[PDB]
């Protein structure tokens, strides 16, 4: 079962004798999320970087007072796109025979480093997938932040560096990769991940929205708490993304195999239409990886829709692609 709300949300010391920050062994998987990697790298999920799903809600909740609605939407999501419904394991990156034995295609189960089913273009710190590299930690593009929190944060990276870095990402993507894609779920999640790092990875004893960057780099870059690091005060993921989207609102749209050619997309789900993006996601990315699952994947596919359905904001209707 999805894990429930903390009991107890007060900002406390995270970066406990608990959860010690530990290097990398051989084997261990760190991922495009610097969240789930400092996770990982503090003991607070599996140290190799494949966890089940509730490890995964209570490790945000625990470690960085992410809220529990957020945390069940995520979670679910990643899982059944690139987790194994049957084992209920998920690697925090790259596909790994960890996650045990694979369903049929065209499931990749291939972890958070899967280009297109969660992880997509104009990451801040991430390349790309058609660059190369879509989840090892980028310095040229964190220099790039840097350069921006100084020009628009007074050197530390807030909510008005995040909506000027979001469009700056956004417009580098659509000049150099000819394969850029910024519709539905990317959409989405493409403005609520710039707000993460003022929300969450600001020491919660300030909590005032201003990261410094030598803490920026220790997640971003080491998957590292800063020594002494209190979590967040309260439960909180996506606060404050209007200020995001405000400042360069954007239409969901795609480069059709050329640099420059960013062509609007009326199918896609925007942010007038939340209830279309989880829809399109069960219908469409869901069901195109499970078109005719047998009897224990469909079983399994159903329990983590349910899931995903309760991270889903209310008013939505759910949507049942296997039946009842
Ligand atoms: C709750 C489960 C979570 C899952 C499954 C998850 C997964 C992911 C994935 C796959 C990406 C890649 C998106 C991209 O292409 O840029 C991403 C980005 C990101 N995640 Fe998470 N995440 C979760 C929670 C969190 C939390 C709790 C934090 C912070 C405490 C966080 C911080 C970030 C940041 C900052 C990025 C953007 C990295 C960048 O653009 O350079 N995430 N996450
Ligand atoms: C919640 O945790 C904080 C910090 O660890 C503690 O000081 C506070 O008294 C706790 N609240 C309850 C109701 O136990
Ligand atoms: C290119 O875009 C398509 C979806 O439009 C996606 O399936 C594919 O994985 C992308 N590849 C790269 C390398 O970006
Ligand atoms: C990092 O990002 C830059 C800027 O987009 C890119 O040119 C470079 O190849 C990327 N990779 C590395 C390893 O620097
Ligand atoms: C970001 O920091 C700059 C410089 O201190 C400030 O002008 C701006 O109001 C800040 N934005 C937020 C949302 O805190
Ligand atoms: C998803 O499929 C259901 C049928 O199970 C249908 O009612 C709904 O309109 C579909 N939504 C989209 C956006 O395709
Ligand atoms: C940072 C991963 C994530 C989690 C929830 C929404 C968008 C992205
Ligand atoms: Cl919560
Ligand atoms: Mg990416």
């Amino acid at each position: 079962l999805p894990p429930g709300p903390l009991e107890n949300s007060s900002a406390k010391l995270v970066n406990d004798e608990a959860h010690p920050w530990k290097p990398l062994r051989p084997g261990d998987i760190r991922g495009p999320c610097p969240g789930l990697n400092t996770l990982a790298s503090h003991g607070y999920l599996p140290r190799n970087g494949v966890a089940t799903p509730a490890q995964i809600i209570n490790a945000v909740q625990e470690g960085f007072n992410f809220d529990n609605q957020a945390a069940i939407f995520a979670t679910y999501a990643a899982h059944l796109v690139d987790g194994n419904l049957i084992t209920d394991l998920l690697s925090i990156g790259r596909k790994t025979r960890l996650t045990g034995p694979d369903p049929p295609p065209p499931a990749s189960v291939g972890g958070l480093n899967e280009h297109g089913t969660f992880e997509g273009d104009a990451s801040m710190t991430r390349g790309d997938a058609f660059f190369g590299n879509n989840h090892d930690f980028n310095e040229t593009l964190f220099e790039q932040l840097v350069d921006y929190s100084n020009r628009f944060g007074g050197g530390k990276y807030n909510l008005t560096v995040a909506g000027e870095l979001r469009f700056k990402r956004i417009q580098d993507s659509i000049a150099t990769n000819p394969n850029f894609s910024f519709v539905d779920f990317r959409f989405f999640t493409a403005y609520g991940e710039t707000t993460f790092p003022a929300n969450l990875f600001v020491d919660g004893r300030r909590d005032d929205g201003q990261l410094d960057m030598d803490a920026a780099r220790s997640f971003f870059q080491f998957s590292r708490m800063p020594d002494d690091f209190f979590r967040a005060p309260s439960p909180r993921s996506g606060t404050g993304v209007e200020v995001v989207v405000q400042a360069h609102p954007m239409q969901p749209g795609r480069n059709v195999g050329k640099i420059n050619s960013y062509t609007v997309d009326p199918t896609s789900s925007d942010f007038s239409t939340p209830c279309l993006m989880y829809e399109k996601f069960v219908n469409i990315t869901v069901k195109s990886l499970y078109p005719n699952p047998t009897v224990q994947l469909r079983k399994a596919l159903n329990t983590n829709l349910d899931f995903l359905f309760q991270g889903v904001a209310a008013g939505c209707t759910q949507v049942f692609p296997y039946g009842r």
